[PDB]
């Protein structure tokens, strides 16, 4: 009954049958995005009218389209020719990701540079890589990727230790042809391999692990109602699933007494980049967006119990789409599992003589995404005491090079002759907030020191200073560690019993933003990431942070254009998009296969409550 | 046989003995301080010298001595007499607690203000706080501490609820005499409960937890042996305990293949300090420093199963000495256990068909102390990739004051008429490295942002700068988020398989530092709280950014000092010194009683070793 339940089986073959009768999915049509909408604001009428949106691309250079159609009603509601010179390009397909290669292994000039090196065209694969937008005037409206050569000495090898460097081409994917290969000279093709499963060079395995158990002897504490509606001590929410996104969280609440109050309308990862540092030509123009050019959901791992995802664990199977309209399940998509945390509150006191310890638990919202040599874990986290989190988890394998002889400033030495690029890793959340409701506001509060002085004799004295963001074009704010800045998201219309706004407070870690000159193609196309905050007005069709079509796009789409509208924000129904990401010099440790490294970011509440929400936990 | 070995009951009793033969421990004499020293650098002479360090207070004014013996040979090694107006007083004594309160039940002007108050003097608890140093000229060279009021309603009453604001005494506690009472005028006393146990705040207990069940079936991972000696996958160490510093680790090693490889020599949490930013001067002079005026070892928790330490716990049971040298166990003071950390590494790839996924675990060390209101958690973890991490936790009751009508800048609101001063809570991590040995040298990495133009046309381009610290006097260093600033410990003779230094990055929080006027008291007794980073030359006797005499010492000890002496530390024998803390500004969340909050470090390797050093982990 709920508009927020996930997409089933039977939604998706609705839609492939809709648009089938529409004449919108001939032979040549590929349906390179599918979701569904949510519901808009004001759905108080219970019209349940379930829409979804698809982008459909068409393979013989035709115009590709946006159409949204209604399964409830069995209708397109619109259909829009895209110009896609204007707007950008469709995400990339899965299908195309082999189209790369098989092009280039007939192409002369390719098959000229691989004999220069004495490399077999059987055994080299092909990244394809988005090809964002430069110098090329021939690339605009054209649907193009970027491939790098790598070599597989067997089948079961891994090609990331063997970069063919010195080499590059571009590719029109539709009519299928090499616009150009660049090959600014040899390179050594590193010869170590990187086959972490190889007991060369793993060695013997450990003998030493003792296995940990963790089991729940009565079931875990949250119930799933409705297929993904889950209360947990105190909690509600509703957890989605988009495509594009992946896990989306929506109408986060707690229960506070006998109120529901809600905190988070939605959240999800909106898009996140992968920039790297490196000024060769072969790899200067590299800057994947695996949201929004790949779309991150429909990668998303099957997560095996015991391994992925170790406890008493409840599993969601999200459906998605393929490219021709068919529902596909995702089995195991999804991890949900509650975890202790430690200590929550500990006291003894030395004249009372109670002594108090409560231990602490979390609730995980879990999936794994896999998206050619780089993984990612996307993991939520709901607290006993009111505590949002979220954290990226990346591993994978890093992106490779040659290490040139001489050193690089741009580039570390993993193995002898193979480098490893420097790059970033960047993501946007986009919190849709609703803390006590829709009338929310944004105060950036910083540390004040005070000088010693008349009322501040002894030089001791501190404060704080809390500033509102009333409009648009102040809502973009950068970090500052060494000020302790944090920003407070509160209800002026709702109060605690001491007469102060309830508010929620957002923690940043304060990493490094976008590190690529102001001027240059990236900073255009990923803006969102040159600064930590922005603050907007919420509005139906701001759904990304760079715009509904990112690949090839030019610049400026997204939160750029968005605030430029200048629009109130004091006291309005908001949204906070926060920028936050890894700074990635790699390690000789992260070879051949990376250990987890971590960034995120957590909202606490401030004065949203009377008292510690906390007061009522048993003692175990 | 080890010299790292836990202090026992029999070497205390033999201190003890030795000490009241030599004349040292008649019945003035109080033991303020007792703890075994560290083998002398190069105890590569198997000659067995167990020596102990002794603070002797004397409770009839008679000057304190600090006494260093040997257990093993039954001597004094040496006595000093301490002046203590030069060097500072002796840490405060547990059994000066109820000292204060006792002293001002007496006070004909204590009294007086009480009764103006209308408050019964049996229900008054006042906390013993230390004095620090400021415009009082009588205190010089006399031992002072100073009490704030609290009211109990009844035997099992939360005090830190009813705060009896505008009224400070100061006591002389070897003379017994009130040297001051100062009455600022008349605050009512808050009159809500703080009962975190009472069914009338918590309302009915939760009845939706289920239970977590973490077990071992095969027991833990690592072993136990001598007392104190771990070893756990691939790491070993040994766990002192110091009752002043509290849990110390000592020899923490990795072993690659067939070599032990040393990292860090002695890592320890050397001082602490929770200044108040309270103008006020009823607590404008409130600095406490838990680790070197009280000594927080002597105050940790027996943790009790279930409850403190979830899972399969090894204990560790620490013997110090009382303040007549009678040896008292603080039974399960220190919990031990390995925990589930999550997915370490994990990579699907396209090319090879390869899945791969390894969980992670961490080996935690731990243990809880309480001194007065404020309860922390001392957390040391090692991990399966090599990272080293501390957390503090901090919980327990935030320290209170009235709320002044009208409000305040530096005082936050808990509940009508409760007020909570602005503070900090500030660590200095002491590490006394070892990368591979003694010869190390600190770098600090930036990141560096580079220029669209000729060699980077694109203007993607960046990279990172290293600077070496090559004199005391150039390595006081500050943090820098926006530069991504970290700094790295390495060996300048010892290299890895690519011919580069093997090496450790520190992570910090880059939370603010000390946030008073550099004018101010505090800042010139805790120095080392003005600046993230320091590195010294090693010496002996420099133990503590403070120095050894904290209690009323008018500043300047410790660490600027020591690096007054601007040594080599170029590829020398080093210890880093990393303040880190949380800038307090309290919400009503933490009343009654406060849910932990964190703050820490980590150090990663950083070339290290020649490869992932998690290749030979199984697969579960
Ligand atoms: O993450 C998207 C870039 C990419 C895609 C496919 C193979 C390698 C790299
Ligand atoms: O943490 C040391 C300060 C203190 C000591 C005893 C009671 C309250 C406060
Ligand atoms: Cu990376
Ligand atoms: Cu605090
Ligand atoms: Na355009
Ligand atoms: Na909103
Ligand atoms: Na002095
Ligand atoms: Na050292």
């Amino acid at each position: 009954a709920s508009p927020f339940r996930l997409a089933s089986a039977g939604e998706i073959s609705e839609v492939q049958g809709i648009l089938r009768t529409a004449g919108l999915l001939g032979p040549e049509k590929r349906i390179a995005y599918l979701g569904v909408l949510d519901p808009a604001r004001g759905a108080g009428s219970e019209a349940e009218d379930r829409r979804f949106r698809v982008f459909i691309h068409d393979v013989s250079g035709a115009r590709p389209q946006e159409v949204t159609v209604s399964v409830t009603n069995g209708t397109v509601i619109s259909a829009v020719e895209l110009d896609t010179a204007a707007t950008g390009e469709l995400p990339v397909l899965e299908e195309e990701f082999e189209v790369v290669e098989q092009l280039l292994a007939t192409d002369e000039r390719w098959l000229k540079a691989l004999a220069a090196r004495n490399l077999d065209v059987s055994k080299v694969r092909v990244a394809p890589l988005s090809a964002g937008v430069f110098e090329y005037a021939e690339e605009r409206g054209r649907r193009i990727l970027r491939g790098l050569a790598f070599v597989q000495d067997f089948p079961e090898d891994s090609a990331w230790a063997h970069p063919v460097d010195g080499l590059v081409a571009y590719v029109d994917v539709v009519s299928k042809e090499v616009t150009r290969v660049i090959d600014t000279g040899v390179f050594p093709v590193p010869a170590e391999h990187g086959n972490y499963t190889d007991p060369e060079l793993t060695g013997p395995l450990r003998t030493t692990q003792k296995p940990i158990s963790i089991t729940q002897p009565e079931g875990p504490s949250f119930t799933v109602t409705g297929g993904n509606h889950i209360e947990w001590e105190k909690w509600s929410l509703d957890v989605g699933f988009d495509v594009r996104e992946g896990v989306v969280l929506h109408n986060i609440a707690f229960r506070d007494g006998d109120r529901l109050r809600p905190i988070i309308n939605r959240a999800s990862i909106a898009e996140m980049v992968v920039p790297y540092g490196d000024p060769s030509p072969i790899r200067s123009w590299q800057n994947y967006f695996d949201t929004g050019e790949y779309l991150v959901g429909q990668y998303a791992n099957s997560l095996e119990l015991g391994c992925d995802c170790l406890g008493d664990i409840t599993y969601l199977s999200p459906v998605i789409s393929d490219a021709f309209g068919n529902p596909r399940e995702i089995r195991n998509g999804i991890c949900m599992h509650e975890e202790d945390w430690g200590i929550l509150a500990k006291h003894s006191d030395l004249w009372s003589g109670i002594n108090y310890t409560r231990r602490n638990r979390r609730m995980v919202i879990s999936f794994f995404t896999t998206i050619g040599n780089y993984d990612y874990g996307f993991y939520w986290y709901l607290y006993l005491d009111g505590t949002i989190e979220f954290e990226a988890k990346a591993t994978g394998v890093v992106f490779t090079s040659a290490f040139p002889e001489g050193g690089s400033d741009n580039i570390s030495q993993l193995a002898p002759g193979l480098g490893a690029p420097f790059h970033q890793h960047i993501f946007s959340a986009r919190l849709d907030m609703a803390i006590d409701g829709f009338t929310n506001r944004v105060e950036e509060e910083d540390v004040v020191r005070q000088t010693m002085g008349p009322g501040n004799e002894r030089g001791n004295a501190f404060s704080r200073k809390r500033t509102v963001l009333t409009r648009e074009s102040e809502a973009v704010r950068e970090a500052d560690a060494r000020t302790g800045r944090t920003w407070i998201i509160s209800n002026p219309e709702s109060k605690n019993r001491l007469n102060e706004p309830v508010g929620y407070k957002l923690h940043a870690h304060n990493q490094p933003t976008l590190l690529a000159d102001p001027g240059s193609s990236i900073a255009r196309r990923a803006a969102f990431a040159t600064k930590d905050l922005w603050v907007t007005r919420y509005a139906d069709d701001e759904r990304y942070p760079t715009g509904d079509f990112v690949n090839q796009h030019s610049g400026g789409a997204g939160l750029p254009s968005y605030i430029a509208q200048d629009r109130d924000i004091d006291g309005q129904d908001i949204v906070v998009w926060h920028t936050f990401g890894l700074t990635h010099f790699p390690r000789v440790e992260d070879w051949p296969i990376m250990p987890v490294d971590t960034v995120g970011f957590k909202l606490r509440p401030e004065g949203f409550f009377d008292r510690s929400p906390v007061l009522d936990v048993p003692a175990n």
